[PDB]
């Protein structure tokens, strides 16, 4: 019933369904770039991190971010860039009492995942505007599919774990 799970895999992946990540391990969990406009990965970060400047290595590149999680859930955190020689950015997170996150590439190429300060009131589907129709997705963590129908299904597992 539920579709999974599947190992980590890098695939040109089908659109407008929900691809659920279940990391064990920190860092790195999600990556993809058109090597031209967009380049973006969710790096998850542990509840107590201090401040810290780290390096990871992502997309054919080793960048140093800095993270930090104050805070006593996970944070799952997305950094972006959208030039090649441009420093990557932290932009929209999750910060959640659960290791899932999920994402969808739309029918124009956009990437959504899960926003929000909370997984009660304050989530959110959130949509990038950086369409990536064909690029090269990397699921770094045992995932499930969801089809978009069953998008309700998804947020609840988002909230409540599988
Ligand atoms: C859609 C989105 O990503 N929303 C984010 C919100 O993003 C906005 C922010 O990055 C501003 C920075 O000035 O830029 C906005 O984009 C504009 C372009 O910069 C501009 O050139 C263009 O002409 O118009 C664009 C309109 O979008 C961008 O949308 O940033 C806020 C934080 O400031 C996010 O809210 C925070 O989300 C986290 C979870 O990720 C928590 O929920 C926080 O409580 C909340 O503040 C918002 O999700």
């Amino acid at each position: 019933s539920l579709d999974g799970p599947y190992a980590p895999d890098s695939s040109n992946l089908p659109s407008n369904c929900w691809y659920l990540v279940n990391p064990s391990n920190d860092g790195v969990v999600f990556s993809v770039t058109d090597n031209s406009t967009f380049w973006m990965f969710t790096y998850l970060v542990l509840p107590n991190t201090a401040q810290t400047n780290v390096t990871v290595n992502v997309m054919n590149e080793t960048v140093n971010i800095s993270i930090d999680n104050s805070g006593s859930t996970y944070r799952f955190v997305d950094y972006i860039k959208t030039s090649s020689t441009q420093a990557y950015g932290s932009r929209n997170y999750l910060n959640t009492a659960h290791r899932l996150q999920a994402y969808r590439r739309d029918g124009d190429g956009n990437i959504s995942n899960y926003w929000g300060a909370d997984t009660q009131g304050d989530l959110r589907v959130g949509t990038y505007s950086n369409p990536v129709p064909n690029a090269v997705i990397n699921l770094n963590a045992d995932f499930y599919v969801i089809p978009d129908s069953q998008q309700e299904t998804c947020t609840e597992y988002i909230r409540g774990g599988l």
